[PDB]
């Protein structure tokens, strides 16, 4: 009883869906944060307000840097984050790796680009890996008798993967990693009963900071409702394929894009 | 409003899974059969008993070839005319029969190709154009609000089983026709989807599946069938989700 | 000296195609529907480049019957490449390139719609590989070519419908299908089966949305990708579809 | 007047035959590598004895990790690679992207650091950084005296679908080089850079284990039951680099034997 998911970037938009969706299903959620100490707070004060000790917070920064209190490697900062479900609640059953860097990287015309790297590569691709790998060893450091009955983690990739954003090649690279981690993992961790699947969104909340007609433009494009999606129409999923009815799905990556993957210039 | 699923196939293993479980959820179910009416007619009095006038049995070759003539079209389009006269709509199309049966290269075959290719490629077709022509000759007001077409593919299908020719590009077909009709049907708002088992309810190459060593129960398939259908799932259009436990993981 | 069948070889690709494998040397049995003239005039030309290096044979290939009992569509695949063997003794290569394509929309005569875009698309292509495979299997080993290869004409914008002409779309993927299934039971044999999958090749605008030249494709630019996978430098290539498409299926509305 | 390829890994196995196979073309060209200098060295001798100034050797790391001096970063040695092409022949018409490391990263049980920089660098990032210094030097070009044919290939995996048990990041850095091929196919295109994928199967296996062993693993290819000859894909790089090929972008074409249509 009281099984424990983590998600990271739970602050804000998608991953705030992800974690009260799970809460509503009876989790305690660990509320992974990196810079949204403030929305992270307050999602936390919401969701201990409906269940007493449901919900923590927990600030990380997932670029694949070294930080300071020796320099503080990502893969035990990764390591430390799952470590904080056993610490407080005991478990850990369910991570989804939310967070995510997204902004261009133009192939056509130095520290920007290091740190780019780091960054998109990190958020979306190496602290998953090392997330996985800290999730699935306390997995199988859980005697038989006490672990639960229904492992789950969840990558959030991109439905447009096939059809590249223009300009945006590091993050491409980065969530085609990502999606090679959700099958290599799914195959690795099965003896273990760990499910590993993607959701992959297509327009989800669409940030609006461009005139009227290029945001409605973007929007329209999408076959289904001409629109982009709610977050709840995303979290929806991933709530879903954590479920036990979805208990029989690994390794697959599930789109949730309205039909826009469908289109063509 | 008591919502409508046509479910292909309905009488054993997945297809009486899909049918229960969009029972359960509340829908009424018109339970299409070939050869086992015995089987249909059985679950739909269980079901029945249950909620009275929730279930009908439907029967009908969905083989490519004229009946005693009947086309398969016309076979088509009275499987979803029956769900439109008994309660007045259809809300969901579940494409799950289909014969399946090598058609190995290395009048037998052209019985093979209308079977294998209608049931699981041109009866699906014609199935979703009746669907589509029924909701869109409905008044916009009178229309439902969560319309779902779910056709079953093969987690499996970038692996050929060896032998299965014709069942394998069938299924090919229908993947393309759950891409096409996705496109097209979005306006009027009809979700097209896939499920792709792997190795389900097999009557050995189990103990390969990754995931438990095992085949799926039944369960384990429609519990996705229905969530697709199900509204919180009516941003999901255009898609395959294979239930296959990562047997598509494999190599040999 | 081998031989190659080419479906639908009159015009366009087909053509290009033809002319293509004719010039490394191929012997060509040219398959047309309608094209007779076109067909014949083809046949002449590579003909007196190199005597005897060209046929031309005529098919409905709808899944239809056809008369003289009723022959089926089974039976003319069967007969087009018996006609390799009967005039030239083998078949090496096949290309399944015939293909028709007109809209089936589901909103706002099918039956013939239906008979003949999976017919040439798809039906024809299954029954022309079993007919091919059968000839190379009933060929003593001592006596089988040494690169046995069959090209399915597939389309690069698969997983990218285009609006209103389902049927097609339905074909092409049970097309790829028959690729993945045929490469792996043929592959004993040492028949290679693979698929080249066209974006806006020759059209008769959209242009201007293709990344690369924003133009379509010219014949070539296909037929000569068909020509290097029948090539014995693409002997360890089977199964698996090429897309030539200029980056077309990069894009999103 | 020659035109010019940049070929990373390029002294033994698929590098090698790709190298021999783009010089027998009448391309001269670039043989990187980073630990077989002996290797690369004979290489560029049998090349330049065939044609005269026809091939050069350069050394570089391409993991993700700065080298000794102020530090040299990954993308500082990338640029000096495709550089030396520049310097040495003025031009640098074809990249291939063949460099890798491949070892296990089993997820249960500096080392971890070391092989996710090498892994992700050889496999991934070294890869994006060398597709964006050549389409610099390009875009820099005035386009008067552009190269007419311009091609890079990303080596991939035939097998990405269908993961190798342990090797989480090797699978995670391929499906990031098949991210970059379509991404760079998309944004290279108006300058006319085709970016393509050829992905092998099994190729030129190593046999250090039981011959039972290794004639298992080969058997279960569907097409001749063993793994390829280096010629067998290095043929199909040379060919998607062809003018033939202009069209092609975006793609990545198997060469696998039919192996990935299996399953367990
Ligand atoms: N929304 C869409 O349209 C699409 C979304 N997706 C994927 O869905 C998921 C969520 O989408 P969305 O909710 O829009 O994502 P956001 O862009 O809102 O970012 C989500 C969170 O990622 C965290 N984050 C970013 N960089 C870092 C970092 N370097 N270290 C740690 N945390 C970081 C931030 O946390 P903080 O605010 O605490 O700094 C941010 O709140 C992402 O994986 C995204 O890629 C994919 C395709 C489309
Ligand atoms: N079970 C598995 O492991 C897998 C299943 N699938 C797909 O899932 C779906 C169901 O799986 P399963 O339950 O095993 O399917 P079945 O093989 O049990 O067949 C289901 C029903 O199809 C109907 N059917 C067959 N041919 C015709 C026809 N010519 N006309 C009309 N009805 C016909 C039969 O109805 P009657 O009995 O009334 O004649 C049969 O009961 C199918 O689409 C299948 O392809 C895909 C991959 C794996
Ligand atoms: N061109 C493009 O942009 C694209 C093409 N493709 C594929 O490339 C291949 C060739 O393209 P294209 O050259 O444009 O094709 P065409 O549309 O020109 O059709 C080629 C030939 O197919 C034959 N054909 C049509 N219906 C039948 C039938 N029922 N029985 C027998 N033969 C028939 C006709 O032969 P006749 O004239 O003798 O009647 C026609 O000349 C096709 O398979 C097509 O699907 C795929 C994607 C894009
Ligand atoms: N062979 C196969 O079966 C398959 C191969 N492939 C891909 O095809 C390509 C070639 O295959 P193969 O020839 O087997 O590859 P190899 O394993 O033989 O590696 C080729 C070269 O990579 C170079 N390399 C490795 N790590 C680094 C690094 N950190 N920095 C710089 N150079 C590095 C080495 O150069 P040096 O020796 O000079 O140090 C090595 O010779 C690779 O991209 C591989 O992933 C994909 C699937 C199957
Ligand atoms: N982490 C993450 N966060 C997101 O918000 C996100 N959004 C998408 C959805 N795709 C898009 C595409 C374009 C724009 C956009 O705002 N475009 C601006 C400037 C950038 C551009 O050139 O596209 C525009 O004016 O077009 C936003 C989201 C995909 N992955 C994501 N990943
Ligand atoms: N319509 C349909 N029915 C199924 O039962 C089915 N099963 C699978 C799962 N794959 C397989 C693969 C091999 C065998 C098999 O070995 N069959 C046995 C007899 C059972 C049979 O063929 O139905 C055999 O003797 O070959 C069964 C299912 C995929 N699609 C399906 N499609
Ligand atoms: N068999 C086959 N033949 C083809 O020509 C073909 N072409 C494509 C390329 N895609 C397309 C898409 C739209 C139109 C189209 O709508 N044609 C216009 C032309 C009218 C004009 O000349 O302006 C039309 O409406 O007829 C043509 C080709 C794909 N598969 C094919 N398949
Ligand atoms: N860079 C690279 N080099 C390769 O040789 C290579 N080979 C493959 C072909 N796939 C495989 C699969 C398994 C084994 C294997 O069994 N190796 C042993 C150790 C032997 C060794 O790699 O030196 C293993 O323990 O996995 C090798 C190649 C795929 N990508 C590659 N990538």
């Amino acid at each position: 009883t009281v099984p424990v998911a983590l998600v990271t970037g739970a602050a804000k938009r998608l991953g705030r869906s992800i974690a009260e969706g799970l809460h509503a299903e009876g989790y305690a959620v660990c509320l992974h944060y990196h810079r949204s100490a403030a929305e992270a707070n307050a999602l936390s004060a919401t969701l201990n307000a409906r269940r007493p000790n449901s919900a923590i917070t927990v600030q990380a920064d997932l670029s694949n840097v070294a930080t300071a209190p020796a320099p503080v490697t990502l893969f035990t900062r990764c390591a430390e984050l799952v470590a904080a479900c056993y610490t407080h609640w005991g478990r850990c059953d369910v991570l989804v790796n939310n967070a995510s860097s997204f902004y261009p990287t133009p192939l056509l015309r130095r520290e920007a680009m290091e740190t780019a790297t780091a960054d998109l590569f990190g958020s979306n691709a190496i602290a998953p890996y090392f997330l996985i790998k800290a999730f699935a060893h306390r997995v199988a450091g859980t005697p038989a008798k006490h672990r639960g009955t229904n492992y789950s983690i969840i990558n959030m990739v991109d439905a447009m993967t096939n059809q590249p954003l223009l300009g945006y090649t590091i993050y491409t690279m980065a969530k085609g990693a990502l999606e090679g981690l959700t099958r290599s993992a799914a195959l690795e961790l099965a003896p273990l009963q760990i499910r590993v699947n993607g959701v992959g969104p297509g327009l989800s909340v669409l940030v609006d900071d461009m005139p009227p007609a290029v945001w409605e433009g973007h929007r329209s494009k999408v076959p289904l409702y001409q629109r982009d999606s709610s977050a709840a129409e995303v979290s929806d999923v991933v709530i879903f394929l954590c479920s036990s009815k979805a208990k029989y799905i690994t390794g697959t990556c599930v789109k949730v894009d309205g039909g826009y993957s469908l289109t063509r210039a």
